């Protein structure tokens, strides 16, 4: 009747998936566990039929999927966006990993006691990572060319987050600044960000030192 | 003439890829950067034609690929092992992510100053992660059934590593113990592990607190 995307009521690992779903105008319902509902999750964790119980999870009546990256790729796969041949498929997975180096680079330091200092190390190397995408966008509208692929929403999510860590990290990366605005300009995305469904905060778990809180 | 797999001369991110290549009897050469060859890497980093320069990298004359997960999937993709339909494809990516939770769980704490204490937290939750694979192997020979898929070598690599962190972590997981021995029993793998090509140590960068050193 309608696929279900379950996760904490935060951006975290699943925000890019939500954006991809909105871009595709796919119908879905959400199981959003609030910060005071850890017990609620534990009572459902093992009764969903998931072989590798975790959050996020995506139940499609066709699959009981868990890992965030498998979920985003599945939805894109349903719409035939994963590639066309091994080379394009690898190209897209390479973009995936590259964006993850940034997004995980943030999550990895979030919630540690040393976040304030680890943040300076991450930000010192952020430019080198960002530069690769800036170059990539030199002759391509989106990461994989003229057409949107899931890594575009992944990059979008990563940019949204690092801007919170350093509001100036994109100064000097005009292509990236344009890209972020282009994604927001996509009718479906524009509508979603301005909707009741948009979860603007937190970036990480509420308990995180960075991107946490209400 | 022959694809190239470049990485540090350590197991790290690329060991499962090496195993997949050996299983498939694929021909390849390796660019193995020794611990005192950081300068050598920096002099090659930007002259390989890679759009997202990094280690590992895989040059096939067909592609200039970098991200470790994109590389392993590409090689499997060349041999038509990624799936068959979106559901099987997602099944395999879910297994990927699940193994990564263990492998990255280790790399994430390796090299931190607090590794000794972080190690106890990781190991306390390791059983719950391992149990999912133990259950999975209850009615399946390999992770995806009767046939080997790349996540099997990923799981193998993860098991090899956590056993160094805790030689007893698999006691109580007989299916996992059998699985590890089954992978080692694959003729191609048996031959590889006993060969000159096998890199037994280090597990992480030589400078890591865990799995480092010569
Ligand atoms: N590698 C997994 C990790 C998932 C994960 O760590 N989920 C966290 C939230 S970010 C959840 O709290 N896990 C719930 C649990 O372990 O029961 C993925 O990418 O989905
Ligand atoms: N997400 C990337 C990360 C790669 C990576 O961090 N490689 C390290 C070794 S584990 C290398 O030293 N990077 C070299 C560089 O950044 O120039 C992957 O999975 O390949």
């Amino acid at each position: 009747m309608s696929p279900i995307l379950g996760y904490w009521k935060i951006k975290g690992l699943v925000q890019p998936t939500r954006l991809l779903l909105e871009y595709l105008e796919e119908k879905y319902e959400e199981h959003l566990y609030e910060r005071d509902e850890g017990d609620k999750w534990r009572n459902k964790k093992f009764e969903l039929g998931c072989e590798f119980p975790n959050l996020p999870y995506y139940i499609d009546g066709d699959v009981k999927l868990t890992q965030s990256m498998a979920i985003i790729r599945y939805i894109a796969d349903k719409h035939n966006m994963l590639g066309g041949c091994p080379k394009e498929r690898a190209e897209i997975s390479m973009l995936e990993g590259a964006v993850l180096d940034i997004r995980y680079g943030v999550s990895r330091i979030a919630y540690s006691k040393d976040f304030e200092t680890l943040k300076v190390d991450f930000l010192s190397k952020l430019p080198e990572m960002l530069k690769m995408f800036e170059d990539r966008l030199c002759h391509k509208t989106y990461l994989n060319g003229d057409h949107v692929t899931h890594p575009d929403f992944m990059l979008y999510d990563a940019l949204d987050v690092v801007l919170y860590m350093d509001p100036m990290c994109l100064d000097a990366f005009p292509k990236l600044v344009c890209f972020k605005k282009r994604i927001e300009a996509i009718p479906q995305i524009d509508k979603y960000l301005k909707s009741s469904k948009y979860i603007a905060w937190p970036l990480q778990g509420w308990q995180a030192t960075f991107g946490g809180g209400d």
